[PDB]
């Protein structure tokens, strides 16, 4: 019907009627789950269409490897197979019949690809190679599952390149990191911040890890939001991808691999959802503009009809809703997501003029019929995108303290801010502030409920280092390393 | 690199490096599972495209629902689980820790799906409910597995569709019928016959099943090419999928599905590959024509607004401008990979401001004067090679179909790799008696016993336009058994995979 909890009041139960009731998504009965519905699936679709479209600029072909992998491929890397063993879901036999091998549902493909790239590569002309597949995913997650944040299955796009140099190497890792940035702000309206994981939360066997961090302003956390890896010559070392170079020597490649998921999806309802339910980034809503006659009626229905055509032969997705009272209509609309209405009733007609409601703010305002197009439709469409993004990226910048000190640090924490840090790397002191912080906080009873904690972890260190303040005469958060003056900001928070 | 082994000479063998060798396929160390390679991929991105859009005018709407399901679902329709059961693989294990509850990978989705069916349905005005959705699928085949054709992991589509009425269930069926028969002619110039399943071979749970047939020329064999089934009530009973009909009454929904994998692209080069290597139909080459200087400053520049041109009209053009490699070099490169026109640009035929054409399937070379050479034009050269691979492909496909009234005809026919029309009237122990006598009096290459094929006859449809048939006047059942049985029909029976 509607949503009966507001967003801050429980928000695990405000998350869960929203993508219900809004009919994009439905719960499953094996744990962990879920099933996407049209509404859906089509935010997924739309992902795929741009960042097909955007790698293919780079030279990256599609393909698709098997979703089984061997015992011995996942063993194949040391850091890699130690960091996923207990998620890893193993197939044991068929029908009735045991297999001879257990074989694994894939977490991730690099064991299952980079056997084939140390066949396929053989000198620097078979250089660079860059493939992508969209395909699903199995993490046997312990943790709490989340709706599209943590799903034990889960959809996305993995990306796989082998270079000659680090240099190209290093250059793809930050255009790809670009391109996902781009899919959250310019599709999804969310803003993201660009870092470098540290070194306890990088990827095993990465050198390192690039990520868009994104934030959930109503319980204060961090969700990482899309990673870009350099694997260096890891994986190329234990599975043997080499070339003969421009040297004449044969040298291992050099590799990336980056994936985005699912997960965008959950970051798009998080953070902008409200209390009457989805609210759809106009780029991605499955219906952008939907027309609500008012209701002799012959003519307003005529014209109604033609304001739906002009807006479908514009390429506007648009409905025209000619079933019901307005309220109950508009209700029915606004908990969908459909980020723009237009009322057509006779007081409208005699002024000549229409009624507009924009679904992020509310706002209501006419439009005369002269003013009426598909282009200015697509404008007010891209102001309404415009205004879903800077409101979002006000609030995460007001949400982000730099803290000096541990006091500053703990109560920006508790009140539900992301903090910038002096940091020095070291696992140690990750470790320490993780276990610190945990004591001394506190979270909301959904959160707790919802397998959540109030540690705050490393986030990021932020690319972009120009506009936090000086380090000079700063201390370390970790006392034993004392010795270890900071040396950048690192962005650390609570976090899904 | 090249073909070393002939199409009729160990076909097996042949479709092997057809199929590596042009990189679109490698072998995994998982059996039955393939990879698959840019130039292969895009042939199925490119059916997507073709069918999603098709299907979008239908009202269809795209979904995804999980790979996992339960024991307990897939132990709901009967008929179902017990024709599958013994293909469905299941997870036991995470981590070193059995799970408590094990649960299986998808073999096809109705159990996955219908329980929602359920919920979503509950008026007339619900309906019709028409859902599709591009998925990998798992079925642990008992047969030795064949790349494209019968792998144990699958891509597909698979659409489920919820009706108020057996008549709009039946309208829909046909309908997707002919978008299947589209697939296959229009993008894979592969021709298709239309027909029926007997009861023996319907898909479990099904009314009925349709099926659009293919003709492998080289083994005289069948690949049945994509499906659609007509289900009934059959699920909706099952799944408790009602609604409150127009009338105030409470009745089950009229359900279909219908499937179409990557087995196309096995039937597209089986059908069209030569002993050059692939030959690949335009409307899916990853690459539509590759234009090949012959080496200058003005030849170069010529070339390349050839090449421009072409990717302004939205072709698909290579320029390959390689060093080190010679022409002839460069024409098996691509030859191999089957990209279907070839452009050659050299000195003495610009100077007679012309250039030399050699298209793929048939291997003639010709000259364009430059005066006739256009985005338009090109393209009218790559629709008329789709066309003759497919005309190609139907003239063979209707002369190895061969009209058998008795049984020593019958054999005769098979023997000789042909598919026959037999008298017919349905029975499921007159197809297994079929099946049994056919495969005592049949002989198969080495290649096929060694591929797990069998030398018996099935059935492979029974056609839907029989208008062509001749009389069944006078004719027996095949079955001595059942000869009170009067044949009613013609049946298509033949080898297959
Ligand atoms: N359980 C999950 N559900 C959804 N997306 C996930 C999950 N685990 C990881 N991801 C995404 O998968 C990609 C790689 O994650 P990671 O290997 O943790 O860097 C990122 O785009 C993540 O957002
Ligand atoms: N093992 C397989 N590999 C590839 N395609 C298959 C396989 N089994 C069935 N198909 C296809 O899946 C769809 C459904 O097949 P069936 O359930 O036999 O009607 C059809 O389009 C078949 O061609
Ligand atoms: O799982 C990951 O994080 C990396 C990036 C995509 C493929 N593997
Ligand atoms: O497996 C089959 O044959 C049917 C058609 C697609 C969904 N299930
Ligand atoms: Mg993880
Ligand atoms: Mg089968």
């Amino acid at each position: 019907e509607g949503i009966d909890v507001k967003k801050q009041e429980n928000f695990s139960e405000w998350y869960s009627q929203v993508i219900t009731k809004s009919e994009f998504l439905d719960y499953y009965d094996v744990s962990g789950c879920y099933i996407f519905r049209p509404n859906c699936w089509f935010v997924w679709e739309s992902v795929q269409k741009f960042f097909d479209a955007e790698i293919k600029k780079l030279g990256v072909q599609n393909v698709m490897f098997p979703l089984f992998v061997t015992k011995r491929a996942l063993e194949t890397e040391k850091d890699h197979v130690e960091g996923f063993s207990p998620e890893v879901a193993w197939v044991t036999k068929s029908g009735n019949s045991d297999l001879q091998e257990p074989i694994a549902l894939r977490p991730t493909s690099e064991t299952i690809m980079y056997p084939s790239y140390a066949k396929w590569i053989q000198s620097h002309r078979d250089l660079p190679l860059k493939l992508n597949q969209w395909t699903n995913v199995v993490r046997w997650e312990f943790k709490h599952a989340v709706p599209f944040i943590r799903s034990r299955e889960f959809y996305w796009q993995e990306g796989h390149s082998a270079f000659k140099s680090k240099e190209e190497a290093d250059e793809e890792v930050f255009t790809i990191l670009e391109l996902y940035k781009r899919v959250y702000e310019e599709l999804l309206a969310v803003p993201v911040i660009k870092g470098t994981k540290t070194e306890n939360e990088k990827f095993a066997g990465a050198d390192y890890t690039t990520t868009v961090e994104t934030f959930i302003a109503t319980n204060g956390r961090a969700v990482q939001g899309g990673t870009s890896h350099h694997l260096g010559q890891n994986f190329s070392k234990m599975f043997k991808i080499q070339f003969e170079a421009e040297n004449k020597e044969t040298q291992f490649a050099y590799q990336n691999s980056w994936g985005l998921s699912t997960r965008t999806l959950g970051v798009m309802i998080m953070v902008h959802g409200d209390d009457k339910g989805m609210v759809l980034p106009p780029r991605v809503a499955f219906c952008q503009v939907v027309v609500i006659p008012l209701i002799d009626n012959a003519t307003l229905v005529e014209k109604t009809k033609e304001i739906y055509n002009e807006l479908e032969k514009a390429g506007i997705r648009v409905k025209l809703d000619d079933r019901r009272t307005p309220g109950w209509k508009y209700n029915y609309w606004e908990l969908r997501g459909v980020p723009l209405r237009i009322e057509v009733g006779p007081k409208d007609l005699e002024k000549q003029q229409i009624m507009l409601c924009r679904r992020d703010t509310g706002e209501k305002w006419t439009m005369p019929l002269s003013e009426f197009s598909g282009d200015s439709i697509k404008a007010v469409l891209d102001k309404i995108h415009d205004s879903m993004l800077n409101k979002a990226r006000k609030e995460m910048n007001e949400r982000i303290v730099v803290t000096r000190t541990w006091p500053e640090f703990i109560k920006a924490l508790n009140s539900g801010n992301m903090c910038l840090i002096p940091w020095h790397e070291s696992k140690a002191a990750e470790e320490y502030i993780k276990e610190k912080s945990k004591l001394e906080s506190v979270q909301s009873q959904s959160d707790a409920n919802t397998g959540l904690t109030g540690a705050a972890k490393s986030l990021c260190v932020p690319l972009d280092q120009s506009s936090f303040p000086s380090l000079e005469g700063l201390e370390n958060f970790y006392p034993e390393e004392a010795h270890k003056k900071p040396n950048c900001w690192a962005l650390f928070g609570r976090s899904y």
